[PDB]
């Protein structure tokens, strides 16, 4: 079984799967929807509750498989509880990365097509007011995505959005078939400095920025302004956990394959702790210090609201480029940003697409050539779901990267610490870790983690699915018929790979 090299690749690419446009776009928007500076307060406490516990469990089950030749939940499931109901249920830690994937390696390419866009100078150029500088970044953005014109839930990305999403493809591919070590390790040790580069250039630029509006002092001002009284909100309180699921990547997948990959004994308690540490500094640090700051000090703190409520994806492809086209050498500034989330999406979709590929070789014998080329093959064709239905995006995303995400999360905490056995699986935890985790956590992943996830799950769907389906086109039974069969063509998979194991 392939390996990763070194110590500082693995927590690297790991850091790389966590880091992503959630890091420098989500953050802010949630940290000021629900009480700046207060919104520390439930982020830390999921950070220690949920985000560390589950972290580590699926580093645990990763290498747990890993150790048995099986990189994915089909199998690992099986292996932690011998049950058909558990392939089953594996078979879902594996359409969750499949679909997301189907999505966005897509999104990905945007950024590489803005950051070229931009670097050659071929954008937008406002005209005083508001809404006169964002129209023409907001019809820029439509014109890219091809945003329907008329009734027809249809879209029609421009011919260059195309040609730029075949290349991203290609630059996965490129990157995938290489394999763990040559291919995604090494990609992560220039990636990662890169994006952090890019990061701080963009951190210090920001705050030089000023205007008659305000200044990007009065934007951190805004953003870190702490609202006690937001606290009380439930609603805050599960913005925090699920902004920590979405930021450490948790229940996708990824984290288990990658990890699947690291030796039967080599630590993954402070590899982990440190992987998690770097996605964590990237986010608060780097990303709270860059899109709202700019935000704020160009429209002032009088619009800092409304803003936040616009969403995370007009403040990073409307808003921030119209706000680049209005400060000295914005045009070069937008291309380093794009190029920022370009790397930052990449660093996730080789590790969104591992899994599948993973399955090929581990449970078809395919070679990493084949597994990965069919693997892009089913992902490409998918894609074109995405790029021409409208709303497909946005169902795929509920369903498989939101939905669940969680809802596997909770899985894998039971069937680690439940099914196959608490004490089996804390000392599976601590193996060959070169620090050991501390004895406290044992009770908060058996109890704590679990009644966290519930709660989410819970309270969180009462109060999301209701709208989903009935308040919404019919036009989503599109995607949710597709989805549904890629989840029975890869229990078919499956099955194949099962009888193939009993012929050999
Ligand atoms: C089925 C897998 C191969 C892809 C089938 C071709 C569909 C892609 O269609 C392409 O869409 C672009 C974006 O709207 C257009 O700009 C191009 O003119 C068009 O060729
Ligand atoms: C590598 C990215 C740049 C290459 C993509 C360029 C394709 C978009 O090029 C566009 O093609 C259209 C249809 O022919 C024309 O109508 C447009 O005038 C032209 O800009
Ligand atoms: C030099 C390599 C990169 C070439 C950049 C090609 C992408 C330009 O893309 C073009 O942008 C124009 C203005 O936004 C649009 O009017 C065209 O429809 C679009 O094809
Ligand atoms: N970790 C990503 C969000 C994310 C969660 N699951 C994913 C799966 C694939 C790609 C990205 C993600 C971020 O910080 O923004
Ligand atoms: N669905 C969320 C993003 C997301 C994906 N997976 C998640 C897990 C937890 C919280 C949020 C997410 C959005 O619309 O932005
Ligand atoms: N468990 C120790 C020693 C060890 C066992 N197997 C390893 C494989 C690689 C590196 C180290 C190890 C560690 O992770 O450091
Ligand atoms: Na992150
Ligand atoms: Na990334």
């Amino acid at each position: 079984r392939e390996h990763w090299a070194t110590r500082l690749g693995l927590i690297l690419a790991m850091a790389g799967n966590a880091v992503g446009l959630g890091n420098f776009l989500r953050f802010p928007v949630q940290a000021a929807e629900n009480g700046g500076g207060a919104f520390m307060i439930p982020y830390i406490i999921a950070f220690l509750l949920v985000g560390i516990p589950l972290m580590w469990i699926e580093w645990a089950m990763g290498r747990y498989g890993g150790a048995q030749g099986h990189g994915t939940t089909p199998a690992i499931f099986y292996l932690l509880w011998r049950n058909r109901f558990a392939k089953i249920l594996g078979v879902f830690g594996l359409w969750i990365p499949l679909v997301v994937a189907i999505y966005y390696v897509y999104i990905e390419s945007w950024t590489l097509g803005f950051a070229i866009k931009f670097l050659v100078g071929l954008v937008p150029e406002p005209p005083t007011d508001p809404d006169s500088i964002l129209r023409p970044f907001k019809e820029f953005l439509y014109s890219y995505i091809g945003v329907p014109k008329g009734d027809e839930p249809i879209l029609k990305p421009s011919l260059f959005a195309y040609i730029v999403f075949l290349i991203t493809m290609f630059i996965n591919v490129s990157i995938l078939i290489r394999g763990i070590s040559k291919g995604i390790e090494r990609f992560a040790k220039i990636a990662m400095p890169t994006l952090f580069i890019l990061a701080v250039f963009l951190v210090i630029r920001v705050f030089l920025l000023e205007t008659p509006n305000g200044t990007a002092a009065d934007g951190l001002n805004f953003l870190w302004t702490p609202d006690f009284e937001k606290l009380k909100d439930p609603g805050v309180w599960i913005a925090a956990v699920g902004q920590i699921f979405f930021t450490l990547s948790l229940g996708v997948g990824a984290i288990i394959t990658y990890a699947s990959y690291v030796r039967k004994d080599q630590d993954i308690v402070l590899s982990g702790l440190t992987a998690a540490t770097l996605n964590e500094k990237a986010e608060v640090i780097l990303g709270g210090s860059i899109s709202i700051p700019a935000a704020v000090a160009f429209f002032g703190v009088a619009n800092a609201v409304a803003i936040a409520k616009a969403g995370a994806f007009n403040l990073g492809f409307i808003t921030l480029p119209a706000i680049f086209s209005q400060t000295a050498g914005g045009t070069f500034l937008g291309f380093l940003w794009f190029f920022l989330l370009f790397f930052a999406g990449l660093t996730s979709s080789i590790a969104i697409m591992q899994p599948m590929i993973a399955f090929l070789e581990d449970e078809l014998k395919l070679s990493r050539k084949h597994a990965v080329l069919w693997t892009a093959a089913i992902v490409f064709f998918s894609a074109h779901l995405v790029m021409f239905l409208n709303k497909s995006l946005d169902e795929m995303d509920f369903w498989a990267g939101t939905i669940g995400v969680v809802f596997f999360g909770l899985t894998e905490l039971i069937i680690f610490f439940w099914i196959f056995g608490a004490d089996k699986a804390w000392e599976e935890i601590n193996r060959g870790g070169i620090i050991k985790v501390p004895r406290i956590y044992y009770y908060v992943m058996r109890y704590i983690t679990p009644a966290f996830l519930a709660v989410l799950l819970v309270v969180w769907a009462r109060e999301y699915i209701p709208k989903i389906m009935e308040e919404t086109h019919w036009t989503v039974w599109i995607t949710r018929f597709y989805i549904i069969g890629l989840f029975l063509f890869l229990t078919f998979l499956v099955f194949l790979a099962e009888r193939r194991r009993n012929h050999e």
